[PDB]
């Protein structure tokens, strides 16, 4: 067959790519993976950072290094930086969080995005929280659209009672002036989301990578997460499958060879060699699965399962190797 | 005329069983709601009080601990009160949660309605949190449907996938049946909360009580609530203007004597007279806006404000008497 490289060298070669988003479930190692990929740019782009937005502090973990919310440079490269993230006016302004649930999400998410777009870098590779908060950071417009529309409905309706009382309060409280500060918050967050949103959607800038592993769960967050980046038209063309249980030889190969010699093994090996024989089946069954939902349009790079965690800086540039050109 | 400046019409109406308290933060609603608790507990055969603000006032307000489920108030025969806090269900579940912002809170409080329903009281008094979670339990048939579409959309986009691994996994691990557990848990829940708001459109057992205070921010939280009530199909009638500076006097006999004996006060006298009497001032033009707001229709009890806080059974007896019967 021909099919795209098993590898996400195609990442590398798009010398262009702005934006650079790891998805999935949790435990299918998002970390790992995005900081493999950060180690891979940091070769050829001049500078690059990685941010987390997984509400753990995985990434220090995962780099053996403590990492602030703020850039710090991680140990061993040059250019290669991480970061990990978790009144009148003030009555409306929480009035608004409890009536829109996801707001202040949205507001966030502005906030973080102007922060990176002025720190000045490169490439950005996106370490997120699960797939379901990645679902809501995909449908933030709604949000911000529907905390307009409140706010909109709010003044209409108790326009009465706010210029009623405008006349009474003085100074900074006035809750025309207040509304319209609260609206001029929420012009400024749509903006600056808008224009995230347009670098988004161009696949010169920005592309997914969704990571998974051979069981049920882990692709059926992948298809919802690629269904939901096909709607928003945000392109996603690499899907890594991890933990993959020896992916060099096949279950018919060593199964006929188990078939021959079985007999001739103690009780212990045979058993081992059953149990391996067994996940390395439905291992495949959900590898075949993944091929039939993709393959055609997506790079699918199957990781070996490793019986260490691939934490460390050294033990991460071996293994982005593994990532990047396999055997 | 008017109707009575008091919280007796509540006492009065026999037949009410959900009696709640609403309003925004530090307005006095864990206090009122003691209050009516005490008030209740004279002339009902047993009195239930339940807390659902995120801190634990009730246990400050009644200078005793209160436990997560029904603890007798001490001093009382019939007054008790409580404060309230890899697997494919739990992966729907919280992919349900993630879609649908507020199943959780909507699940919870059914729980909590059982549990209450189950104790059998005679007035259960529900000091509820502030405005806007009291505003999202409103909501909660509306997202118990949203949260069944939302099911159903994903059974019917992904029954082929469902049902395919479902051939494969064995035991309690199928995600149609997962899937259909997950069905019947939101219709336990929607059943329940149906009976439950069945209840609360009822006035005969469940009417609303509003706590502000003589500013405009509360006065705004009360005509939200009050319009959110309506609109629900919720009676209010009540309204607990709190903290009132000097409930007896109008503004004009201190103000007058002032102005005659202005130069000749000390410093001291003098600088908290005028303080005084600019809180006054401001208290009874936002006290004149709730009377052009209600009055018609809602019994408006003003409560004069305290040097101390209303912590200890005996000031709670004291501000219930002022609550029920004022001076």
């Amino acid at each position: 067959l021909d099919l795209p490289d098993p590898s996400l060298k195609n990442i590398i070669d798009q010398t262009t790519l702005q934006w650079v988003f790891v998805g999935g479930k949790g435990g299918v190692g998002k970390t790992t993976t995005s900081c493999c990929l950060g180690v891979q740019l940091a070769k050829s782009r001049t500078k690059v950072l990685l941010v987390s937005t997984d509400p753990a502090h995985n990434l220090s973990d995962a780099f053996c290094q403590k990492i602030g919310r703020e850039p710090t440079p991680i140990h061993g490269f040059d250019n290669l930086c991480a970061m990990e993230i978790d009144d009148v006016f003030g009555q409306m302004f929480n009035d608004l969080q409890n009536s829109i649930p996801g707001i202040d999400e949205a507001m966030s998410f502005s906030e973080l995005m102007k922060q990176v777009q002025q720190l000045d870098f490169d490439v950005v590779v996106f370490d997120t929280a699960p797939t379901g908060h990645t679902l809501r950071l995909l449908s933030f417009p709604t949000i911000l659209e529907k905390a307009f529309a409140k706010v909109w409905e709010l003044k209409d309706r108790f326009g009465g009672l706010i210029g009623q009382a405008t006349a009474l309060m003085s100074g900074g409280n006035n809750p025309a002036a207040a509304q319209e500060q609260l609206l001029g918050k929420l012009e400024e967050t749509r903006a600056v989301i808008n224009k995230v949103n347009q670098a988004f959607q161009d696949p010169t800038k920005t592309t997914f990578v969704c990571v998974c592993i051979p069981e049920f769960l882990s692709i059926y967050e992948t298809e919802r997460l690629v269904q939901e980046l096909s709607k928003y038209g945000i392109d996603s063309h690499n899907i890594v499958v991890n933990q993959v249980l020896f992916p060099e030889k096949d279950a018919e190969e060593l199964s006929a060879w188990y078939e021959a010699n079985g007999a001739t093994l103690p009780k212990e090996a045979r058993e081992i060699c059953s149990k391996l024989l067994a996940r390395k089946r439905m291992q495949d069954k959900y590898i075949g699965q993944c091929f039939d939902l993709y393959g055609d349009d997506f790079h699918v790079v199957l990781m070996p399962l490793l019986d260490y965690e691939v934490r460390g800086v050294e033990k991460l540039k071996t293994f982005s190797e593994l990532l990047v050109d396999p055997v």
